[PDB]
């Protein structure tokens, strides 16, 4: 039916006139104004994402502002992404600044924090106490980015290991160090964490991506850490290795969605695996009716390119055919030299392969994955994409506040728009992170309760009109759940 | 239930026992010598390519003689292919020469360039002669004209060439994806090969390794059910010309791994019509077996190789292996996927009208790569007067 | 899947808790008292049948007095039917009167005789006048003529009935039978009432009990899908008229516990047309909807009964309740099948736009027959501007 | 999709070119003459059953004789159905010769034997020993074929009960006596029984109707019963009471095939559970893939007028739409006056029934309810029968020298004929009860052994082509299963 539809299309016919995923832009020195946010606002960001592994609090504050400023000056509203530091190992200091390691030479990685300020080419120390427990012989340490490769050789005490260098490289004072295939004990959340959470929560963030999550427990953790007043703040788990993608069932239940970091991934799984890994991870966060957000080297050519290679350009097509909601950009926006470009180019690639799909697939086999009995909730929402489908429907109308409904209205994928109307501003935020969807803000204090409804159900066919996805005679299949439910099959007027 | 499948999957568990997909290698100084495509074949080269657009006769006969030599040192069938240097004539006065020269050698297949037209491809036709009928014409697919007019293209020729770069020069890259979905879709319901071309690994050229975005490129082709993966420079120029060969090899099995044949046997027999003739009746009854009883291997005895492309057309879930009388179907075979060909000399041997020898011949083949042991079943198929068992293996 | 179904049942479970199936009786000088009126609706008469054929206007004024007075005493809703003589014409010069008569004393429906085409339906449409436009005329299909524009019939009548005897006369017996199966197909698919006629327990006339071959007749009916069972002599001028309905009810429920409610349901859905206007999907959706939940009552908002017949067609395994505003409603219901109503006085209680209190009724209906309890789900819908809600029950 | 079916046919369209299911007809003095069974064989009788709860071996030796002698003097083959006695409760003697039972008046039955030959109205005996352990107060016995109703009131003693006469009825010495709704534990054949059962063998009889099968342990008996000699003779139980109902499923996997016996099932099981209990039996035997006969009450009323009642015509296409393979008659051909038109009208009602039955319903249903994986036997028929469907191919031709593969193959119900091809007489005469199966003999002794298959396969498209199944230009789906299977599509000349 995928293979049906194929033999059905040609690449001259015009393009879907919406665009169901949503783009993800990192903010970085190239972004960061006023008028650079506007720019991309307008080429289709519909995320800002904060990366806190880089900058201040007084940097991400400025970000938050100037998100908040272009948003407001074109009357749309943009989710706020804080992207956390999380645990990272680091080599300690070198006399003096740097150490040039040889290929072929045996240096000695120590545990033992005496050497934290005196490191060499010879020896030096690595901030991870438990590395002797975790690595054995025959294991590779990754240094600086995984350019420096290091072999372990031999255990020469409890405390340091020989290791050969692989790889020609000068090292600088404090340099990350990856552990491929190795089962890293780290906290869910580092001291650091707490603090840029707490910030996150004081300054109203909507999401948090939570960096290297390896188990379910974990999620929990930075619920904890969140607090009371953080409960609302949706957390995206970033899986970054092995554990993460053992683990995803209980974690993708203990989350409110996923990230595949392909790059993170990459580092220690065989790049063809990393491409399972991406379809298994987003199928399951489907099914779930999580988001999920493709990650990494998206366009990742285009920061210094006009334009992007060919095999990129199917990369991020693909991730839309694999149903993911979010597609992401980081360097391309953050330092790129064409972030307006980049967004508007991954936006036109979007809506192409958008064109291409096959909805009724995705909610077939949603659907028929179910088991009998139903819900009520699952019940009506599955019912009303069925309407859709049935009725040849053309805009949908979820009239819901915490973006529940919405989300599970997605889950079902029709092959119309989703008009969400809600009466909180932090869930028209959110849902930008669920595709096919669109939020309408009622606002409840001026307007009124409105028991009946009515008035947010003719807000959202309002919406619906005004972007052209439906006229007089065409139908709309409306939805109220909450479990005071209800589904109308509209004529519009 | 691709997404069905996609949930049950893990990346930790082993890889499948085979690989289905077939790699195609483009031959040039990296990889002309006899030594050179010993290691080819080794790493997983079932079809070489010569590039017409440039080299002499002299210099692609070399390439004709050192792969028929690599591949009898090595007990192998390897198909022979060549790629005209085309424009404007379908077939230009060097073409007609080239193709010429390609029937006296007795090349397996055509790579015609710059298809544009379903007349285009009886020219290619006219070329070849009498002589030269049993010479599979696979057009490439170059330009719009050729995508628009691709209905008629795919019923005149034998298969398919999907050449993403070329297209690309006009077409924006994001509908050269979208192409690449219809005319690989278009080629498994018509139950011909189709191959997916250009920028393949490229950055692997020259580069020990590629980059991740080429390897989901890869991966993704098969996805999209492409019964072939082509290198072009990689292998011709390359400093790598085996790893390369090999990584490929290891994405079209990590991929297969994840792909759910189910989906594609159940998609194109929806979109036959009721009634079915007896030839597509009984080829789509003979895959369903096998997943009705979870057979491990698939026997076809086919002298053209008609039916082991029909037999392919509906994807099992197992191994197929065809027994031939001729070698010319080996070595054709070659870009049909998931299939391989056991050669069954009908000269020192027998005609073998009972049909036994050969099916036995198959088992054979199919015990000793270790697809079925004892206890296991085998869906065997001779449909020339058609036939169909589910045998038991001893 | 009835086979499916046939395979899960046992004999020695314990009966449905509703029977949906509806018997229409006919009155006589056996049955006409007031008392003997209340004994018959007791035993399981949803329908009175007045036959025409026989007796004067002051006979028949009794039946519709006393019928309208045991129902009155037992709080409940009789459907009065009209049967009129027939038989040449249509409407003959006593039809005319008679059906004069009918409006005037404000009958429910019309039993017409001997209905060969579609014009046919026009004239008895035609002799009941402006007055009885609400009056719905179910056609008696008698013989070959009727058997063969039934297409038409259908589509202008509101019902149909099968009788089985009068079809007897030139059609042979296992005729009769297919021409039963097509009938009773033709009007669930159309979503008109059907009732099966004549011949059905008429041993039991004045036999204490009925023949073995009867009860199958009966029960498969039922199977068949006929909304209506109708009993003529047994309860007009027979010695065991309560028993005989008691029977009829108990064969109904025995059958009823035996069929799969959900091969109709499919069976139904499948022949739709896509896209389907809105009636049709939100009807089938909702039924839809109590399989997906395992709802046990459903609640439908219908004052014309338009949107209860249509619910009705899709077969839900649960019973219909419809929250009606008018009594004339009440009693036409009661000739389509798995349907009871309740009467929503609107001058006494108010217009209900925003239908809560409506909708209160049925589910407090469902909930004092002991359909629904706490925790049970129960579809709603309202469809004249249409909803569907999932409504659970506390 | 029987719904749909429905839509379609016209009542004034042609009847099928083949009757699919099977007549058995009970012999007796209306027919047990050569010209009179030669008469129900050209009106459509497959079976001839004889009933051994009366005339001796020599009565139906001569039925057995003739049987055979009008089959080959029409050249056609014709199975032999043995309906064993089977257990009997029946009453003693009375003085003098019968008794006269007022209604109102209160009687003693007494199971001691002392009272067998002394039986009055007030006192008379019952030769089922453990009556009095079975029967509860309040519970009913029926004495001569349920025309005597008598209520027993208390246990007079261990050994008789007090029982009030329900019925005014004469009864004569040794009748019939019934206990609705006890659980009975007489032997599953009784001693004349093996005597019968012993002359069956002997004889040649094709199959046994075992009466009163209320357990699977009873099958076994009537297997051991049968002996060595006998272990190919087809074991058919008839189901008479709730326990059979109740032990359906271990009773129908050890026969070899099912009876619904209505009348006597009808004695203490209301007749609106019978004809529920019909669906379920023969639904039941269906997936199992074995043969059911629908038996007892079919055109009684025929027995004795030229016409049956309209009630009864529908009794008898209902059967067929239920499934049934095959359709009894029991004194309609015994003892009744129009013994061939009864056959001949029993098979217009079956082929009329038929003409209206949608296969694919049967067919489809059938094969949902395999599990995956089938195995190789399953796998072949069902996939045969589906390409029939696939191709409209006109005939099928199995090659099944047990029946077994015949059975398999019209459990999936084709569309068309099914053509039998056997080495074995026996055979030809048990497919006969299996519906839409016809045979061919093929003389292995003088024409071959035929390992090629192709003779046997020929012979069978010869019969096709000659009943005027196919032609030149139609599809045949061939099959020979024994695991050595194959099956082959041809294109007939
Ligand atoms: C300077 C350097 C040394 C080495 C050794 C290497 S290495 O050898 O390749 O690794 C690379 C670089 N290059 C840079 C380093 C820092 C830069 N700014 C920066 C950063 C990146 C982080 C933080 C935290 C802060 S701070 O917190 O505000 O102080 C600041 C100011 C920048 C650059 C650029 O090259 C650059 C080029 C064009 C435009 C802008 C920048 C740019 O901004
Ligand atoms: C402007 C520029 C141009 C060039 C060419 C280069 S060069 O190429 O390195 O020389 C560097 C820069 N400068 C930066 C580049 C990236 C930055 N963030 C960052 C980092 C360090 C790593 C990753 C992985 C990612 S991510 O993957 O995209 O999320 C991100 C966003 C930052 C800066 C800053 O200047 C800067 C100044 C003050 C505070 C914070 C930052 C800052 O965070
Ligand atoms: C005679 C009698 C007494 C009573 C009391 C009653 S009752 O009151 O209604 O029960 C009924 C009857 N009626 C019959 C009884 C026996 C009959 N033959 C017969 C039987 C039935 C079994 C056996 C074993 C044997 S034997 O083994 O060969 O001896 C024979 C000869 C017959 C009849 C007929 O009426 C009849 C009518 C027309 C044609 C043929 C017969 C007929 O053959
Ligand atoms: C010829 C006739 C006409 C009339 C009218 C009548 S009447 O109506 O009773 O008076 C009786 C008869 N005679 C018979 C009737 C039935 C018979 N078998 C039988 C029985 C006794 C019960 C049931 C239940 C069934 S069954 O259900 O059909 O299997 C059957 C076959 C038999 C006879 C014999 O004469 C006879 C003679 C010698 C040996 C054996 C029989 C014999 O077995
Ligand atoms: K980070
Ligand atoms: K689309
Ligand atoms: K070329
Ligand atoms: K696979
Ligand atoms: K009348
Ligand atoms: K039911
Ligand atoms: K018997
Ligand atoms: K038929």
């Amino acid at each position: 039916s995928q293979l049906a539809h194929n033999l059905t299309l040609s690449i001259f016919d015009p393009v879907a006139n919406y665009r169901a995923a949503r783009i993800i832009c990192t903010i970085g020195p190239s972004t960061q104004s006023v008028e650079a946010l506007k720019g991309l606002i307008q080429s289709g960001m519909s995320v800002a994402r904060m990366n806190f592994s880089h900058g201040s609090h007084e940097y991400h504050q400025t970000t938050i502002n100037n998100v908040r400023q272009a948003a407001a000056e074109l009357g749309v509203n943009i989710a706020i992404a804080l992207d956390t530091k999380g645990p990272e190992i680091r080599t300690g200091q070198f006399v003096g600044g740097d150490a040039v390691m040889e290929r072929g030479a045996t240096c000695y990685v120590t545990t033992d924090p005496a050497f934290a300020d005196k490191g060499t080419k010879d020896k030096f120390y690595i901030d991870y106490q438990n590395l002797s427990k975790v690595v054995r012989p025959g294991n590779y340490i990754y240094i600086d980015d995984g350019i420096l490769i290091l072999q372990v050789q031999s255990h020469e005490d409890e405390q340091t290991l020989e290791c050969t260098v692989t790889n020609s490289h000068t090292i600088s004072d404090r340099r990350g160090v990856n552990l491929p295939g190795c089962d890293v004990d780290l906290p869910a959340v580092s001291a650091k964490d707490r603090v840029d959470l707490q910030f996150g929560v004081e300054q109203g963030v909507d999401m948090i991506f939570a960096s290297f999550i390896r188990s379910a427990e974990q999620v929990g953790d930075v619920r904890k850490a969140l607090g009371p007043k953080g409960r609302d703040i949706m957390i995206i788990c970033k899986i970054e290795n092995h554990q993460g993608v053992q683990n995803i069932d209980s974690i993708i239940e203990e989350s409110d969605g996923i990230m595949v970091a392909r790059g993170d991934l990459g580092v220690e799984i065989p790049a063809e695996k990393v491409v399972v890994a991406q379809k298994i991870l987003i199928s399951k966060c489907n099914v779930a009716g999580k988001p999920v957000i493709c990650a990494t080297q998206m366009l990742e050519s285009m920061t210094y390119n006009p334009r992007p290679t060919r095999a990129e350009v199917s990369d991020v097509a693909n991730a839309v055919f694999n149903g993911a909601d979010c597609v992401m950009l980081s360097g391309e926006t953050a330092k790129g030299k064409y972030p307006n470009e980049v967004v508007q180019y991954m936006a036109r690639i979007c809506l192409e392969a958008q064109s291409a799909l096959n909805e009724y697939v995705f909610f077939n086999s949603i659907k028929k994955l179910q088991h009998i009995p139903m819900s009520a909730d699952e019940a009506v929402c599955s019912s009303a994409v069925n309407s859709v489908y049935e009725t040849k429907a053309k805009a949908m109308v979820v009239l819901s506040n915490t973006g529940r409904s919405a989300r599970l209205v997605a889950k079902y994928r029709p092959n119309c728009p989703i008009v969400c109307v809600t009466t909180r501003l932090q869930t028209c935020r959110q849902l930008n992170i669920t595709q096919g969807v669109e939020s309408v803000f009622f606002d409840a204090d001026k307007l009124g309760h409105d028991e009946g409804k009515e008035h947010r159900v003719a807000a959202g066919v309002e919406f619906a009109k005004s972007k052209g996805y439906v006229q007089t005679g065409d139908y709309c299949v409306v939805i109220h759940a909450d479990y005071a439910n209800q589904t109308r099959i509209l004529l519009v007027e």
